[PDB]
């Protein structure tokens, strides 16, 4: 049967970014590791088996893989390595993807938009955009 995570389902490539760089920087990403992930190009394989969504990430700099129920906090490892507790949830039809590590936070959006998946990632008062398209 259909879910309303269906739309996020696929094989999603960045295709471009804004303010990634400041971002990085507010959660206290170091010179080189900002540099070294700013260049990729990552491939992202969003699949859902049952409740169990996995978005399994794959790029030139770190390869990641997470497994989540909707509404349930998890482990996470970062990609910069912070090891946070996160919740994904929706909202409407909105990915809601909130981090939670020493006191901070930072969350990510994900959102269909066209043939796109747009994700927003705000930390303080810093707002990213990562466009994807479709792979
Ligand atoms: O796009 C990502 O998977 C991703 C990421 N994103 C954040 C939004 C949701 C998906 C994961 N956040 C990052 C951060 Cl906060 C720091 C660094 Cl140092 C690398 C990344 C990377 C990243 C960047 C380049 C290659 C691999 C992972």
């Amino acid at each position: 049967g259909s879910h309303m995570c269906d739309a996020f389902v696929g094989t999603w490539k960045l295709v471009s970014s804004e303010n990634f760089d400041d971002y990085m920087k507010e959660l206290g990403v170091g010179f080189a590791t900002r540099k070294v992930a700013g260049m990729a190009k990552p491939n992202t394989i969003i699949s859902v088996n049952g409740d169990v969504i996995t978005l399994k990430t794959e790029s030139t700099f770190k390869n990641t893989e997470i497994s989540f129920i909707l509404g349930q906090e998890f482990d996470e490892v970062t990609a910069d390595d912070r090891k946070v507790k996160s919740t994904i949830t929706l909202d409407g039809g909105v990915l809601v993807h909130v981090q939670k590590w020493d006191g901070k936070s930072t969350t990510l959006k994900r959102k269909r938009e066209d043939d796109k998946l747009v994700l927003e990632l705000v930390m303080k008062g810093v707002t990213c955009t990562r466009v994807y398209e479709r792979a």
